[PDB]
């Protein structure tokens, strides 16, 4: 699709068996979402900085479709404030900024 | 052009007679910048929210070359960690997310 930027930029997508909503964020290194289960081994791991630091749990090789598109990549599941899709699966499903 | 994400999406942007880096943040609803001086009225505007809000200088109808293309809009002032060009001006100058 071509998504233009007057609203936030929220899709579903597909994930772990669910339907949720999230923002593609090109500004967020990182695809963090709110709890759920998902397969494989975790770490945790320590985001943000900016005031502190919040641990997630860190899965690697994912699949999501983001809105119609399939990815693999990492996920960062914990107490995110709204879904993320940042910079690692934009890449993935081949999203640029274009003008 | 067109601008992959496998980088942070920093661009060269003109503004206040001055050339600044800044950050292509669709997660980001308002664009904000570094203290600097921009001309016309301003009045303070709270942004954030989410663990507190930071106090910043709002001033509308300002001129900014955002990586060679010209925009009008809002341009908040103030102590931000990195400097933001948010939806509000990445709308004006016809940026759009695609895949
Ligand atoms: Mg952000």
């Amino acid at each position: 699709p071509q998504i233009t930027l007057w609203k936030r930029p929220l899709v579903t997508i597909k994930i772990g068996g669910q339907l949720k909503e999230a923002l593609l964020d090109t500004g967020a290194d990182d695809t963090v979402l709110e709890e759920m289960n998902l397969p494989g081994r975790w770490k945790p791991k320590m985001i943000g900085g900016i005031g502190g630091f919040i641990k997630v749990r860190q899965y690697d090789q994912i699949l999501i479709e983001i809105c119609g598109h399939k990815a693999i990549g990492t996920v960062l599941v914990g107490p995110t404030p709204v879904n993320i899709i940042g910079r690692n699966l934009l890449t993935q499903i081949g999203c640029t900024l274009n003008f």
